[PDB]
């Protein structure tokens, strides 16, 4: 248990009532007091979850985050204004830090707040103890689902490692004479080990705060750190999903035949694969209980619902995407019935699928992928979102996001390709391609195809297929698999001419070259072009 003296170290004054670690139920009332008001307040649903609303910001702002740059991490991060590459490791200095913890601090004083001990890593030996410490009822309930919930046992010894607080209600006035990009902030602070969000409500902060975290920590002592989700077969088979948001990592590692073991952050040791978290955050827009059935049967009582429509008479209308497109929700792991426990870890990868939303709809279904082109794919981690909003007739973006996951990327993206690859030779591993994107339909290829495919690719299916070279991109497809359609194997056949394909795979072999060239400062980067696209 903790005592007003111990927040007092942090700088926290004046504590009226310490939460300290509350159960679902206490959560679940505190969520439905009737006198909560602003965005604090949560609504009940018929399904039994309370939806809640992160205020004006429905994602996270990149661009708000900060490292304060001491003698801890000047020489090892991967600095925006330093490291080639764009990345958001905007450098902060520790007096600007401290204005902002006495900002945070100062906020969180005289409050009743709540605090919540947990673990990030499923493992003892590599995890982070962490301390969130929040005003708001809600955001305690996101970091209990999110993070790994320590027994009564390991409270007991408990030692935070890393404290986070979430000063969301305040901002900083002083941030245009103190140069930042805006009244919010999300810093880090590696000297202190502490995070201080403030101004922003969204919870995802806190989740993909501390896997910037991990992503700095694990590789520096040669642990693979991931942006993937992961599951394992009842042989013992586990497969690991890379790829970015919305690619599918969570609708397709969630499979009622193999073991879930996490959806998004995974670190790969000697032992093997490991969870960092505690629970899923999926994704809920136009959610069908036909396509995902164990993702809608998760959302119940302490599953916790964010910016989702909810009518008048508790109904949700998952549909709609009028405040957002990046409606979510976030649950225990074990509102999922086929996952592996009591920890959240098995053995090796032997399957590694990087997964691709192409909006050009050139790449293939799926294609067995070579060493290199594992190592290209993996620093190029290329997706298209089909933008433009919409509203004008056509406008498929790309994005190459190094590892599938710049965003959170805390050391140079080869330093995360080595580890990975040390890891892949030790197990055997295998990789593939696979796009859940577009093709020439200008239709998303369909939920029940995709899971067809990652069932050839589990099962071996895909490995004893005879396959073909596909040009320019020279991707090894599958002549033909069984349970999915083979018109759609080849990309130019959903076209109605290859011409068309063409025109397009030109378009996108260019911007893979372009992007790749801030690689080829290294003798490896330079041999790895041989492995990507050519014309
Ligand atoms: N063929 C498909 N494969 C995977 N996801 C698909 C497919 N078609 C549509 N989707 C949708 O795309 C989104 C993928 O999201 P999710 O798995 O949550 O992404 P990630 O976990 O990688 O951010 C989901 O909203 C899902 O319903
Ligand atoms: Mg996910």
């Amino acid at each position: 248990g903790l005592t007003p003296q111990e927040l007092e170290a942090y700088g926290i004054s004046d504590v009226h009532d310490i939460v300290y670690n509350p159960s679902y139920d206490l959560l679940y009332q505190e969520e439905l007091d009737p006198s909560l008001t602003g965005y604090e307040r949560g609504v009940l649903t018929n399904l039994g979850a309370v939806a809640v609303d992160t205020g004006i910001f429905t994602g996270r702002s990149p661009k708000d985050k900060y490292i304060v740059r001491d003698d801890t991490t000047r020489d090892t991060f991967w600095w925006a204004d330093k490291g080639k590459g764009k990345n958001d490791n905007k450098p902060l200095s520790p007096e600007t830090w401290q204005h902002l913890k006495g900002l945070v601090t100062r906020q969180l004083s005289g409050k009743r707040l709540f605090v919540v001990d947990a673990f990030c890593g499923a493992n003892p030996d590599t995890r982070l103890s962490v301390r969130f410490i929040t005003e708001v009822a809600w955001q305690a309930h996101f970091v209990k689902n999110m993070f790994i919930r320590p027994s009564d046992e390991e409270l007991a010894g408990f030692k935070p490692d890393f404290i986070v607080m979430n000063g969301a209600k305040c901002t900083n006035p002083q941030w245009k004479e103190q140069g930042l990009n805006s009244e919010n902030f999300v810093a880090f602070n590696l000297t202190e080990r502490m995070q201080l969000i403030g101004g922003t409500w969204y919870g995802g902060e806190m989740k993909k705060g501390m896997f910037s975290m991990m992503n700095y920590l694990l590789p520096l002592k040669g642990i693979a750190s991931m942006h993937c989700s992961a599951n394992v077969g009842e042989k013992g088979d586990v497969a690991v999903f890379f790829g970015l948001s919305g690619t599918g990592k969570t609708t397709l590692s969630t499979d009622p035949k193999r073991r879930l073991i996490g959806d998004d952050e995974h670190g790969w040791d000697d032992d093997g694969v490991f969870n960092f978290e505690g629970g899923c955050y999926a994704k809920t827009i136009k959610l069908s209980k036909e396509a995902e059935p164990e993702i809608y049967n998760a959302i119940r009582r302490d599953a916790l619902l964010e910016n989702v429509t909810v009518r008048e008479d508790g109904t949700i209308d998952f549909d709609d995407g009028s405040k957002t497109e990046n409606t979510r929700v976030s649950y225990p792991i074990y509102h999922i019935d086929n996952i592996v426990k009591p920890v959240s870890k098995a053995g090796h990868a032997t399957k590694v699928i990087f997964l691709t939303a192409d909006a050009f709809g050139v790449l293939p279904p799926v294609s067995r992928l070579t060493a290199d082109q594992t190592q290209y794919h993996f620093l190029s981690g290329f997706t298209a979102k089909l933008a433009g909003t919409e509203r004008g007739i056509t406008e498929p973006t790309p994005t190459f996001s190094a590892c599938f996951g710049a965003a959170f990327l805390s050391l140079h993206p080869t330093q995360y390709a080595e580890v990975l690859v040390k890891r892949m030779q030790a197990a055997g591993a295998q990789a593939y391609l696979v796009n859940t994107g577009w093709n020439g339909t200008g239709k998303r290829i369909s939920i029940k195809d995709t899971r067809a495919i990652i069932d050839a690719i589990l099962n071996g299916s895909l490995d004893n297929a005879e396959t073909f070279t596909l040009p320019m991109f020279n991707l090894a497809i599958p002549t033909e698999l069984p349970g999915v359609d083979t018109k759609i194997l080849d990309p130019r056949n959903t076209y109605a001419s290859p011409e068309q394909w063409q025109e397009k795979a030109e378009t996108l072999a260019k911007l893979f070259i372009d992007n790749f060239d801030k690689y080829t400062d290294t003798p490896a980067g330079a041999a790895l072009v041989a492995a990507g696209p050519k014309l």
